[PDB]
């Protein structure tokens, strides 16, 4: 019964027994992933999180936690696909767990600027953020096909799928990434 599902991408792999769980690093006392989930819930009713480590911690805030298929596909697209395979509904707005300042018109502006494309993503004036992306259902089989072929490249997929960047360069700093604990310490 809603148009777009919000999805926090809180990562996969655990390639050495994890290391740092980025989504759980705390900014002003609140996990980065929750900053992102709260920003999505401002604009969307149904928000879920894709997480593959420490799932019980993610589950504590009461959102649905979606794990990756045992297929173990590489990179951010694997989590997008896992979520589409486990959630109904025609549209998904993905956002990595490390961009805590995303704005309340994210979904609105991406939707306004879609212009018939099945995927659009954010361009912040300086770079693409291809995993901050509004993605139609119809992308699911193409993603499955891409991943089964052993591919991983996100931008390449986004181009193959026929998407385009949407210009959010006027939103100063809403798309800053908090990539490491060292970076995080600067935003407290
Ligand atoms: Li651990």
């Amino acid at each position: 019964m809603t148009t777009i599902t919000g999805v926090v991408l809180a990562g996969g792999k655990a390639r050495r027994m994890g290391g740092v769980d980025k989504g759980l690093l705390e900014l002003n006392g609140k996990p980065l992933w929750q900053h992102v989930a709260d920003a999505l819930m401002t604009q969307l009713s149904h928000v879920v999180v894709n997480a593959n480590r420490h799932q019980e911690i993610y589950q504590a805030s009461g959102l649905k936690v979606i794990e990756d298929s045992l297929a173990d596909y590489p990179g951010p697209l694997a989590g997008m696909l896992s979520v589409m395979q486990q959630e109904a509904g025609e549209w998904f707005l993905f956002c990595p767990c490390d961009t805590p300042y995303i704005p309340p018109d994210l979904a609105a502006r991406l939707n306004h600027q879609r212009k018939d494309a099945p995927v659009v993503w954010v361009h912040d004036g300086e770079r693409d953020h291809p995993t901050i992306a509004l993605v139609n259902r119809a992308i699911e089989p193409l993603l499955l096909e891409y991943l089964q072929a052993g591919e991983r490249r996100v931008m390449v997929f986004m181009r193959l799928a026929g998407g385009h960047a949407v210009d959010f360069s006027d939103h100063k700093d809403a798309f800053v990434n908090v990539d490491t604990p060292e970076e995080l310490a600067r935003w407290q």
